[PDB]
DNA sequence: ACGCTAGGGATAACCGGGTAATAC
DNA sequence: GTATTACCCGGTTATCCCTAGCGT
């Protein structure tokens, strides 16, 4: 077997490369797991040959979040995360840090559960049969923040933002939130699209089954 | 008198395209 | 010359927080 710090830095098309890519055969539990959450909130996964493999691209703004990211898929991550520096149509500065797995594989069983006939949807039963807490805490991570964000606000509910989902398919991801975690949700509305909210009442158990998971920088997230 | 939420707005992300670096 | 592909880019906007001023 070869270490990755032999391989990191080498052509794309390098041998050596795709000999190190080779004795990596599935995503740990953990990779996976998390996985589920990070497609449902932040991360693109894409192929470019025909589904034979993928890889996920990231950019966040919170370099930390970036950070645990990437180690936890160091295997499949060559490369530290790089600055994105980008000038707005107001002429404003936006820094943000970007990431990707090299393809493989291996990412397939992500992207066979997402990504059909080329695009993204969310299959029937996803929640109850795949979501566990690791997922919940990378897909709050992700999308998750306050539904109440005044200052010295009594306010405990959750949002999951999921505007790009279409409101049956959130229907569905209430569906299993209720069902499988007890969370009381329901799913309300920002710019004619889908949010999920979680009632203040469900804050500690949102918050016990996701807190062996979530880092300190992300902590300001919740209320 | 002030908790609460619909609506605002500049991001903080998603999404694909291009390319520099091996292999043959 | 062609195939290969990880690390960038830049086009866009649905996010992701902030708050007006509604409702009681
Ligand atoms: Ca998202
Ligand atoms: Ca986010
Ligand atoms: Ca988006």
């Amino acid at each position: 077997n070869i270490k990755k710090n032999q391989v990191m830095n080498l052509g794309p098309n390098s041998k050596l490369l795709k000999e190190y890519k080779s004795q990596l055969i599935e995503l740990n539990i953990e990779q996976f797991e998390a996985g589920i959450g990070l497609i449902l909130g932040d991360a693109y996964i894409r192929s470019r040959d025909e589904g034979k493999t993928y890889c996920m691209q990231f950019e966040w703004k919170n370099k930390a979040y970036m950070d645990h990211v990437c180690l936890l898929y160091d295997q499949w991550v060559l490369s530290p995360p790089h600055k994105k520096e980008r000038v707005n149509h107001l002429g404003n500065l936006v820094i943000t840090w970007g990431a990707q797995t090299f393809k493989h594989q291996a990412f397939n069983k992500l992207a066979n559960l997402f990504i059909v006939n080329n695009k993204k949807t969310i299959p029937n039963n996803l929640v109850e049969n795949y979501l566990t807490p690791m997922s919940l805490a990378y897909w709050f991570m992700d999308d998750g923040g306050k539904w109440d964000y005044n200052k010295n606000s009594t306010n405990k509910s959750i949002v999951l933002n999921t505007q790009s989902f279409t409101f049956e398919e959130v229907e569905y991801l209430v569906k299993g939130l209720r069902n499988k975690f007890q969370l009381n949700c329901y799913v309300k509305i920002n710019k004619n699209k889908p949010i999920i909210y979680i009632d203040s009442m469900s804050y500690l158990i949102f918050y016990n089954l996701i807190k062996p998971y979530l880092i300190p920088q992300m902590m300001y997230k919740l209320p």
